[PDB]
């Protein structure tokens, strides 16, 4: 905590970021280097919660997660400073972007990156807990990054139960947590399924038309999205396999990573 621990005079605030809550395009004066600023404003969020936050990330190591710069954490405002992704998040990317460029193979190479970096997530005992497209930042060469959060400390063999009335991403979120508000790294496996999903279509939303109120009510009668046009029949079965009832009998991210890896050098 010491030797991350920065004065907020080696950061000067550039421009503000608005979907993610108070983060800003700031510069670290000594390196010239951009960087991105999560700062603590107006309680938003709670300062225990923040400062776990910040103690958790610096133990994240690992090229396919936002890596931690320093943190301001003595005097308010406190800050957290991360590395800057050139182009933003994966849903904008890739809806904006030349999918003669970004084509099947960069497709594949970013799923490589994701469940890579979930394959260490669930190596190191922590989960997600909001895996999806939107989070996910793209840097130059088609580099993804799965975003720090917002981690949570559990064992391989533990389930994360939910505060009450707590609201989740019911598109993404995994029928054991829409029911009975209990996460798991198979939660979170069930949520790379929609991502993965997510850059098959290239930035469509989930579910389309499909009412939120009868998702569940859909999902427990063994309805899934159908396989996205142009998408590889491997691809949409590592979906599907994703999209499993039973946590249990969902892959685990590292069966999940050697897949994709198997599919990306094969191509
Ligand atoms: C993980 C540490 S943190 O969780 O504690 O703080 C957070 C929280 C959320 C973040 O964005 C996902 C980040 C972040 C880190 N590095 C980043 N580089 C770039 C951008 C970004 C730049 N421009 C446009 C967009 C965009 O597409 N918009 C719709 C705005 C996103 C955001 C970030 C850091």
């Amino acid at each position: 905590y010491d030797k991350w621990e920065m004065e907020r005079t080696d950061i000067t605030m550039k421009h503000k970021l608005g979907q993610y809550g108070e983060v800003y395009e700031g510069v670290w004066k000594k390196y010239s280097l951009t960087v991105a600023v999560k700062t603590l404003k107006e309680d938003t969020m709670e300062v225990e919660e923040f400062l776990k936050e910040a103690a958790v990330m610096k133990e994240i190591k690992h090229p396919n997660l936002v890596q931690l710069l320093g943190v301001c954490t003595r005097e308010p405002p406190f800050y957290i400073i991360t590395e800057f992704m050139t182009y933003g998040n994966l849903l904008d990317y890739l809806r904006e972007c030349n999918r003669q460029e970004v084509n099947a193979v960069v497709l594949l190479y970013m799923a490589t990156q994701i469940s890579s970096a979930m394959e260490y997530l669930e190596k190191k005992n922590f989960i997600h807990r909001d895996l999806a497209a939107r989070n996910c930042l793209v840097g130059e060469n088609h580099l993804v990054k799965v975003a720090d959060f917002g981690l949570s400390r559990l064992m391989t063999g533990d389930t994360y139960t939910a505060h009450a009335g707590a609201k989740f991403p019911i598109k993404w979120t995994a029928p054991e947590s829409l029911a009975y508000n209990k996460f798991s790294i198979k939660s979170d496996v069930w949520a790379f399924g929609v991502l993965l999903w997510e850059i098959a279509t290239y930035g469509m939303s989930p579910y389309p038309g499909i009412d939120l109120s009868q998702v569940y009510e859909l999902l427990e009668k063994d309805y899934r999205m159908e396989r996205p046009e142009g998408c590889p029949e491997k691809v949409y079965e590592l979906m599907r396999a994703c999209w499993q009832w039973n946590p249990s009998d969902r892959p685990s991210f590292a069966e999940i990573h050697q897949a994709f890896e198997t599919m990306f050098q094969e191509s």
